[PDB]
């Protein structure tokens, strides 16, 4: 099995920590854990491309997308690498993360170990806003909070 | 040629962006940046095993040992694959790092992507201080700075 862990820190009080588990090559990937400082409600979650924090959350580039397809939910086949959908928070600003995800991997192809995890402003509409901008960030808006996803114990 | 990028910090004013190239595979990987905020001289600079930055530059764990070997300068033949050895901060605590590297590499066995580096407190010994920690660190002291080593356009 391979462990990944990821700290998010941004310029305002939102800031989590998310682990990674994978137990077999091309098998699916946990991804949960902690962000605390959130507005109440659904809060854009994306692996972005480069785990490059220079110039803070912007250099990170956009949604990891090997496969140059567009935006979408974590269900929809046309969807990027790093599109994980919508995570939420509770009327205290917390949002407990629990996911599973089989596009996103730990190893190979779709390996998301040294790129950028992203949690935003707004909620990610899957692709369903209408507008041009909807597929390629569903919407989400700015980048709240991130960090580069690194190798754990 | 692969690339990446670590932006360090920690809990004092040691701070910085340390950029990483190789340009064939298995080939030397360039290392190259600047830090600041560090007091005048010689300081150990390191790839630590772990990403993991969750109880700061303590959880990235020990030096990074594939190998399974001791503590040793970067021109030695037995060292960890994370020992690069020192950088050197001048008068007014800036250290402009240029290191070239055969040992680490940003592929396959030897891939530091995804782990952490870290700037310490005091000069590395390079495994010749006559004790035990010498063989573990180079009497290098607490860690001052450090970053997860991530993908970079
Ligand atoms: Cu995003
Ligand atoms: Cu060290
Ligand atoms: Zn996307
Ligand atoms: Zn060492």
């Amino acid at each position: 099995a391979t462990k990944a862990v990821c700290v998010l820190k941004g310029d305002g009080p939102v800031q989590g920590i998310i682990n990674f588990e994978q137990k077999e090559s091309n098998g699916p990937v946990k991804v949960w854990g902690s962000i605390k400082g959130l507005t109440e409600g659904l809060h854009g979650f994306h692996v972005h491309e480069f785990g490059d924090n220079t110039a803070g959350c912007t250099s990170a580039g956009p949604h990891f997308n090997p496969l140059s397809r567009k935006h979408g939910g974590p269900k929809d086949e046309e969807r990027h690498v790093g599109d994980l959908g919508n995570v939420t928070a509770d009327k205290d600003g917390v949002a407990d993360v629990s996911i599973e995800d089989s596009v996103i991997s730990l190893s190979g192809d779709h390996c998301i170990i040294g790129r950028t995890l992203v949690v935003h402003e707004k909620a990610d509409d899957l692709g369903k806003g209408g507008n041009e901008e909807s597929t390629k960030t569903g919407n989400a808006g700015s980048r709240l909070a991130c960090g580069v996803i690194g190798i754990a114990q």
